[PDB]
């Protein structure tokens, strides 16, 4: 019925997002209940353990927090940094607060991204968390605060709040509990990034989605077959990750082989051959963007 | 920073969604002002021309209407056929309607999809609509009722309503106004699919985007050039639209090439070259997540 790279509506998570200005620094942040939760470098660029001393003198009124889907302009009363986050005590209670949860994100997963400037998501796409710790995604001046969230069932997930943009193209920040993905930090220093390694579960999946909407014989889908010892061993020096790097993205991959006809072992000597040639299925496989989970529940059984 | 497909938020979608079930027909279906909006077909699956009699028998009051982002359930005063979608006039006014529009979209544009399900949408991805007039998009039985959308400047921009999934996997429906994109109906039968045809304007920025990502050579690129004219006689007999498919795309096109440094004839030399649905790149959109 059509396999797309789908996304969680933005709405449950635009009646929640504000503007927070403090001094001459302005980005974003969610208000959940009667709690603001922003990063914490709005109030200064600092580094190290410098930030305690900060917070404990952080003008509560400073802050200007607004939140323009409402209409409401809203007073801090107390100001508790938890992690690399600020939690600003409001007075006000939000409405609009949905049943929600503060979740971690695997990396390898995927998640939808409300890219917000002046307290309003302008931009909604989708990003997967790689090996890395890092996110591919397109973010501005102002963008700090906008989050990364999922949708399950009436219930909102959020995973991330932006922070740093590294110049190779690659973001990070921490989850809504104030923790950084990977070792990065929210400073404005030298960071060396972890080798990038394949996510070779949606290496895997996008390679399905292919073999399942280009209906003609690809080239590139190899006659041979290679095993998943044979293929983690080769994935040790090839910049590839363990396979499965998931057990619940088996379920997934498995339901793909058979629904295609086409056995995993198949798809993994492939990708051992599909090294030396395409990557972007331009014209005359491997990438990160599609996910077992959403190429099989896209995927005519 | 990097460059993305970008789609709108669908927060004013949602609040707008509603339900819409007649017999055993259940959709969805948008609701603006004191006005809904859904396909015809919900009263039953009839064909040609039987409509205007079907509707003027169809009862103001076997529809069962609700909004479950507003948890209301609303009563259908009056009925009225627009084309191939149903005016609803309720009682109740939405609170929740921003400024919208009807909007046509045009071949090669494109726009996001607000998949619902019993008036709550659940997915949201993009798409183009193609030069057959058709989008390759993602659609289960009951989502019927969804739209597809634009945002410019605090005002909403309808274009879309799901109406037909045909054999390949490629959907049809409405605009808003109850006209259907090509030649296709709202009739449970095998249609002829208009021959497809690439837009070459989201050809080109599609190729645009890879300068911009990736290196500033990559190895398909075509250190030879092709003109306009000698592309466009190409195109005639390679299934290529005419090269500009659409004039304002040429200042993104031409601001992505001085960008890029390669001209848009090497590009379009390229694509001649290269020859012998994914990630649908517009030239609006990859040159306002380009830089300078
Ligand atoms: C926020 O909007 C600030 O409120 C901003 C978002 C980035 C700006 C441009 N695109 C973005 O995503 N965040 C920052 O500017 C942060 C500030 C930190 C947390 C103190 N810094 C970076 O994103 C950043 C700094 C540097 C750098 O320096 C030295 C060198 C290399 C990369 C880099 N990224
Ligand atoms: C709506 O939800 C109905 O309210 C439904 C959406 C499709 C269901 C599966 N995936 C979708 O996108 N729409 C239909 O089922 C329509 C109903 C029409 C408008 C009366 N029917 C089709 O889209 C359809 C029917 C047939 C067919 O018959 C016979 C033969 C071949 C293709 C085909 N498409």
């Amino acid at each position: 019925a059509g396999i797309k790279i789908l996304l969680h509506p933005s709405g449950v998570v635009e009646r929640c997002m504000v503007s927070v200005v403090y001094n001459g620094s302005a980005l974003n942040g969610i208000w959940l209940k009667n709690v603001v939760y922003c990063p914490r470098h709005v109030i200064g660029k600092f580094r190290g353990d410098q930030w305690t001393h900060m917070v404990s003198i952080a003008d509560c009124r400073d802050f200007i927090v607004k939140c323009p889907i409402q209409g409401i302009q809203l007073n801090v009363q107390s100001v508790k940094m938890v992690g690399a986050l600020l939690q600003l005590t409001v007075h006000t209670n939000n409405t609009a607060t949905p049943d929600y949860k503060f979740e971690r994100l695997q990396p390898g997963s995927s998640m939808t991204i409300a890219c917000a400037y002046d307290g309003i998501v302008r931009h909604v796409y989708h990003v997967v968390l790689q090996l890395n710790n890092l996110i591919y995604a397109s973010f501005l001046n102002g963008a700090c605060g906008s989050v990364g969230y999922t949708l399950k069932g009436k219930t909102l997930y959020l995973h991330y709040m932006h922070h740093i943009e590294f110049n190779n193209k690659t973001h990070s920040g921490t989850d809504l509990e104030g923790n950084f993905y990977g070792p990065y930090v929210d400073e404005e220093v030298i960071q060396q990034q972890t080798a990038f390694q394949y996510y070779t579960d949606n290496v895997v999946a996008q390679l399905y989605a292919h073999l399942l909407t280009v209906d003609a014989r690809p080239k590139w889908l190899a006659q041979s077959q290679i095993s998943i010892e044979d293929f983690n061993s080769w994935a040790a020096n090839n910049s590839f990750a363990n396979f499965p790097c998931e057990q619940t993205n088996m379920s997934y991959i498995m339901g793909l082989s058979q629904t295609a006809r086409v056995p995993v072992e198949r798809i993994l000597n492939t990708i051992i051959q599909l090294t030396t040639n395409r990557d972007g299925a331009c014209i005359m496989d491997f990438e990160c963007d599609w996910t077992p989970e959403m190429v099989y529940n896209q995927a005519p059984i």
